[PDB]
RNA sequence: CUGUACUAUA
């Protein structure tokens, strides 16, 4: 037949009629409401879509709970698809939704229902402002509910939007973390190997490792390239932890004293396996010829404590020996390292820890090993017989004479 | 006389 051509009606005057409400703290149209902030029973979707007002409820809390209970599952349905354009026509509106208080909770439930066609918009959207969508304390948990969803070449697509960005700021922020250790936790290390090159710099490092918000991305991002182990006829991964581990290793020193990254120094040394070679370095390089000085530190005397925990025999022999025999006793005490650390607040820990280590490695399969330890637990359990008059009194010297007790030092 | 962090939106 004929063709005709249907152009659509100019309505310039919806939002200027949505912005009428009761309450100037909500932001449900009037003609919607029921007098008490919640909506009227006669509204119905198609209402919302024919007075063009899905903005106006997703800004409200009760507006919005009816969009996410109605909003139809299926990708098919008539009105899903119509309110799924009237919230990706505009960008600017999309956007304005994603880092709404209540709106976001709308925008992450049409991405639990979303097929290919719709994330590869919702995609393109949200990428031309990833990095403030990041930040924002609303938007984030957006990206994150993406990152989970999305295809895996999209959710590759939009985390590479964050590259060349200030990652210090988004990873030491209290909303952009979550959104990076997302990215680590679910994206294959080929979608954020610019991570591990912008935390190859020793400033990046400290700066976002030294923080209570970043030690937790530079933990989470050493357990996925760690948590490889076999399964791997080559390497990649393993040139990506030297890379980041190296760092770890330069400045471990400082990092093991911070009231933060002590817990990523800690996990270093007790993750064993394919951490287990930077473990032994950090104890050679840091803790060495520091153990007296660590073990009276709020912080690293935990760092001390899983030292002697995980080390091998091999470490835990020098360390021990420095401890026993590798300090000048105090010019008007008389007082050594052990003297010091029974009587210390934080040191008793460590030495509570000496015992225990002497006590699992008397069961070793190595005679010498198993005499070396002997040998160590007598020199504290003497040292401790003769300061047992004082240590009596205290809830940590009940402790470990309790440890010290009814032994075979073979 | 006992000693540290984050685990965030209606």
């Amino acid at each position: 037949a004929v063709r005709l051509i249907d152009l659509e009606n100019n309505a310039s005057f919806s939002k200027s009629l949505n912005s009428t409400t009761r309450s100037h703290k909500c932001t449900l149209p009037i003609w919607a409401g029921d007098g008490e902030g919640n909506v009227s029973d006669s509204v119905t979707l198609q209402d919302v879509l024919a007075n063009d007002a899905l903005v106006e409820f997703a800004t409200d809390k009760n507006g919005c709970r009816f969009l996410q209970e109605h909003y139809p599952t299926e990708n098919d349905n008539d009105v899903h698809q119509k309110l799924f354009r009237k919230l990706v026509e505009d960008r600017a509106i999309f956007l304005s939704l994603c880092s709404n208080m209540f709106g976001n909770f709308f925008v992450q439930r049409v991405l639990e229902c979303s097929n290919t066609e719709e994330q590869e918009i919702l995609t393109e959207h949200l990428a031309t402002d990833l990095y403030n969508l990041c930040l924002d304390k609303s938007a984030c948990r957006v990206i994150q509910l993406a990152i989970q969803k999305l295809d895996v070449h999209l959710a590759t697509r939009l985390s590479l939007e964050l590259r060349d960005t200030h990652l210090v700021r988004l990873s030491i922020d209290q909303n952009g973390n979550h959104v990076i250790q997302k990215i680590v936790k679910t994206l294959p290390v080929s979608s954020w190997t610019f991570l591990v090159d912008f935390f190859a710099d020793d400033d990046n490092l400290i700066h976002v490792c030294q923080d209570k918000y970043g030690c937790r991305v530079i933990q989470s991002t050493v357990e996925t390239l760690s948590t490889d182990q076999y399964a791997q006829c080559y390497q990649h991964r393993v040139i990506l932890l030297r890379s980041l581990m190296a760092g770890v290793t330069r400045n471990c020193t400082q990092l093991a004293s911070n009231e933060f990254a002590n817990y990523v120094v800690q996990h270093v040394i007790k993750c064993g396996d394919a951490l287990a070679v930077y473990r032994d370095i950090i104890i050679e390089q840091c803790l060495l010829q520091n153990l007296l000085s660590m073990s009276q530190e709020k912080y690293a005397s935990h760092v001390v404590e899983v030292a002697f925990e995980c080390a091998p025999y091999r470490l835990v022999a020098e360390m021990m020996n420095e401890i026993f025999e590798g300090y000048i006793p105090h010019p008007d005490t008389n007082r050594d390292a052990l003297d010091i650390l029974l009587f210390h607040q934080y040191g008793n820990y460590v030495v509570q820890q000496m015992i225990q280590t002497c006590v699992l490695g008397q069961n070793a399969r190595d005679q010498k090993q198993s005499e070396m330890y002997g040998m160590w637990l007598e020199k504290i359990h003497g040292r401790v017989m003769r300061n047992a008059h004082r240590l009596e009194r205290f809830s940590s010297g009940k402790k470990i004479i309790e440890a010290l007790q009814s032994m075979s030092l073979y």
